[PDB]
RNA sequence: CCUGAUUGGUGAGGG
RNA sequence: CCUGAUUGGUGAGGG
RNA sequence: CCUGAUUGGUGAGGG
């Protein structure tokens, strides 16, 4: 589905403040198959899209929230990185508030 | 870390190292606490999660249970150096005569139902 | 007391002591260690009163092949052993120096 | 050789 | 061999 | 009860 941009500045946001979070394709999967991931944040241009292309059927199977953003770059950078990165999991908020409500601004798409 | 064969919950692993502490009479490092839990008088082995390469005490699980000899983990191994009164780490504890028995056995019957 | 040791070699076996990296202390924990076979020099005070405390020592020792020897008083064997109270014998499990205990042994056992 | 505790019961010293 | 960062958690290094 | 370390690995504490 796609979120809108001002959503999406949240999700970013999100990602930034946060206390804990996983990076990469790889560790993403593992905290949804371990069930310690709160919320997923998945870039769109993802080439090719088959790294990430499993995530969102894996969420929902184990019930957990999951939206998009733009840039691979900006979730990146989000992400305290200097590279890019495809996906990326909130383990621990930053504003437990915050964040409830993201997740259900995103649940409603 | 594979030797690992349970999750201990941090309130429970201040409990082993504050059994540590506590002890009467310990052996510590892997050559003691082996050398215990082969003469069969070691009653609680703890092992930390962090040791590499990892061959050094992954024996203690497999051998411990063979023994029917408890054991359990702590995250660092620095942390159960420290709380085996020494300045530097301890892959590995043995519990030879705890402090008291009665919190021994309740501390071991946590640890059966984690395990 | 089987035999009498001079002043001088007293005072090297309380170094023997001091200078042990492993010994017992203490009547029940040096017969203990006699029993096992694993006490390599047994050092006796002479001024233990009962005597009857460590009377059984220099028999045990000599019918297990562990050399002995004594020392004037308990105050300081103790304080050798590393202790604040007095000791009535200790055991060198593990001395600090090998040649010194082999010669120490030897210079007493001719004293006996 | 230089570095200098970044090492460490993951086994020192002694027997 | 040349180019030289155009590559990149889309998994380096380590165990 | 008083004395108050005169006691003490000549075996405390723990298992
Ligand atoms: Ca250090
Ligand atoms: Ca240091
Ligand atoms: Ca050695
Ligand atoms: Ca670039
Ligand atoms: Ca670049
Ligand atoms: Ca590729
Ligand atoms: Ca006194
Ligand atoms: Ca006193
Ligand atoms: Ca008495
Ligand atoms: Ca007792
Ligand atoms: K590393």
């Amino acid at each position: 589905f796609k979120v809108p941009e001002e959503i999406q500045k949240e999700l970013l946001d999100a990602v930034a403040k946060a206390q804990k979070i996983k990076k990469g394709a790889n560790e993403v999967t593992k905290a949804v198959e371990r069930g310690i991931a709160k919320l997923v944040i998945i870039a769109e241009d993802v080439k090719p899209e088959e790294v990430v292309a499993h995530l969102p059927y894996l969420c929902e199977e184990k019930g957990i929230p999951y939206a998009y953003v733009a840039s691979k770059q900006d979730l990146g950078k989000a992400a305290g990185l200097e590279v890019a990165a495809s996906s990326v999991a909130i383990i621990n908020e930053g504003d437990a508030e915050e964040l409830k409500v993201l997740i259900e601004k995103v649940n409603v798409l």
